[PDB]
């Protein structure tokens, strides 16, 4: 039983039915929202699975409007003759399980006709791969040419490569580690505590109450945005300068402060706090080594050709983590470094430099697929 | 009469009267808490001023108990034989202006007998130096051999050296920069917003209501504690290991999360949210160049012999900031590099390596 791909650029909803989660909970009636660019090859051997990060969605490329609150999160990276060449490749992006942009998440109605809220299960990165796999299977896709993602996207791509090495030709893994680190769990669990401390959280059951913990989420987002930026670049841009016509020595704002307020407010206009909590806990859960004897054993086991990218100034997934991935994956020829001042967010900002790592990944994927014989 | 020094180890309260603050606001009836170790020399010429950081107090050295929630924040640094050798030196530490362990802060009673709360003015690092100097003068002390501090204590040390070069013989400036960075203001201002978001903040007039924004302050402290850690040390200590037998895939805690919850909980038993906010805003205000032609002009103006120390793994005051200080201060012979895994908090953890920089500071004092 198969469902069609939606028209290029348009959101489709793929109903995958019940999903068994890693912790044994069965999540009934899951829907995954999908967008796609490029035509699916007759052998279905040309799928590039584009995996969004924490606040991304299915909208990889294109303008805001027509139900999209933002332009594509990798705008220009996909299209005819772009780094993801949609004259040859079928670029498919899901909204991750737990999301708020069309896929089943805490805001979605449970079988009892009420929002999941506090009843939404704890999900892992492996759960997110399982939901994406079932979505692709519902579209009649069983094999993918390449998985490509940065950050939570990189965690998704890596778990996909390690879990289904027989069903993926190649991967780009950007700005992530093999497992969540203490620092990342530290900041992720404290961002969650910020949301859960807001009185409007209502134990997670705020959905449809007309009150939401957006203030808690804005606080979390201000702290998260700093982890995503380059320390030096921030100081070059704002230093200790005041906001326009305000005096910080008598309670006015600094320019960086005003900026973080703005970033907070942007997110509150387009993103659900419950989704923030569920995806931040999923990020804390990241560990390719779990149930496999640890990170070294998991990665040494994986034969898939993988391009690994790190950003020089990344303060959240520092370069030592992508060095460790590159060294342990036998299919990784060595580390690619994105020389960016923009920190972790450089995987979204440096579209030309990331563009080149994507081109080499898909050059590799095409050669491997041409030489890969499967049912 | 001068105010007498308290007996060694004991808290004294030094009333300094009204204080004019940099923003113009006048703060009446200021008290500064002091503790000291060692005898004041007959000539009153052997004072080493110890300047605590964000959540420190006057309690530099000794055990917890007898009115002290914690042991000395620099235990062993001052004493007989110690880096601050109390056989020769008089080690004096204040509780900073704005603090909650004996000095005038937001929790202290204003002249109308109600807590300052939301009436407490915005103070700067420079105001903290003016208040400490007033305390010393009331004790009959107009000159100091040396000032020593890290973090907010480094900011205080630096402003002291740069504002009053004729009244200090030598300085130790640890783990700070000439001015607050955009990143430091980002995290400091967001820690403040977390406390003001807690509904128990009550506009800052929560004092005496029986509700305080300790939840907000725990959140702030959890984020702040991460900025103080070495990234690699933290991962070496906890990794992604669970707390005890808890299972994080069904709602249990990670070992680091549990450690961060302990950090927030411990600070909530000993520290006031209003002080957190007020001192966080003074850190954001840090700028040795304000009113002085900027940072280069101010630092190049300072003739004082200074030891500048930086922690290699520091992620909040990265070592490029101490290299800038070491270069521009004419009295600095070069950057003292503290090879530590412990991050910013290295300046508190590495008492042996910091001990050496203190001895070199006191050699320069003579
Ligand atoms: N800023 C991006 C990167 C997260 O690592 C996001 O919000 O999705
Ligand atoms: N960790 C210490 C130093 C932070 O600068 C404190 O809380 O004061």
């Amino acid at each position: 039983a198969t469902v069609p791909l939606p028209a290029e650029g348009e959101i489709g909803l793929v109903h995958i039915g019940a999903l068994t989660l890693e912790n044994g909970t069965v999540l009934p009636d899951v829907t995954i929202a999908v967008q796609r660019w490029g035509e699916l090859a007759p052998d279905r051997g040309n799928v590039v699975m584009v995996l969004h990060a924490l606040t991304g969605d299915s909208h990889v490329t294109g303008p805001a409007g027509d139900g999209h609150p933002t332009a594509g999160w990798w705008d220009g990276v996909a299209g005819p003759g772009a780094p993801i060449d949609t004259d040859h490749w079928c670029a498919i992006a899901t909204n991750v399980l737990g999301g708020c942009r069309g896929s089943t998440g805490p805001g979605s109605l449970a079988p009892d006709g009420k929002p999941w809220g506090s009843r939404f299960p704890q999900i892992t990165i492996r759960d997110q791969v399982a939901a994406d796999r079932a979505a692709l299977a519902a579209l009649g896709i069983t094999e993918v040419a390449a998985v490509v993602g940065g950050s939570m996207g990189g965690a998704r791509a890596l778990e996909w490569l390690v879990t289904h090495p027989d069903d993926v030709r190649a991967g780009l893994v950007l700005a992530v580690g093999a497992r969540a680190t203490a620092d990342q769990i530290g900041t992720q669990s404290t961002q969650v505590a910020a949301i859960k401390a807001d009185p409007d959280w209502q134990g997670g059951d705020y959905h449809g109450t007309g009150r939401a913990p957006t203030e808690g989420m804005e606080i979390a987002r201000r702290f998260a945005h700093l982890t995503y930026r380059g320390e030096e670049e921030l100081d070059d841009r704002f230093a200790n300068t005041p906001q326009d016509d305000e005096d910080p020595l008598t309670g006015g704002r600094y320019a960086v402060q005003s900026y973080l307020e703005y970033q907070g407010g942007k997110l509150a206009r387009r993103f659900d706090p419950g989704t923030y909590v569920v995806l931040s806990d999923a990020l804390s859960s990241h560990d390719v080594g779990r149930g496999r004897g640890g990170v070294e054993a998991a990665l040494r086991s994986c034969p898939v050709p993988v391009v690994v990218g790190g950003i020089t100034s990344d303060r959240l997934y520092p370069i030592r983590l992508q060095q460790e991935l590159a060294e342990l994956l036998p299919g990784c020829q060595g580390l690619d470094v994105v020389d960016s001042i923009y920190g972790h967010d450089g995987f979204l900002v440096e579209t030309e430099l990331v563009g080149k790592l994507i081109r080499r990944t898909l050059e590799l994927a095409q050669r491997l697929e041409h030489h890969h014989h499967h049912h």
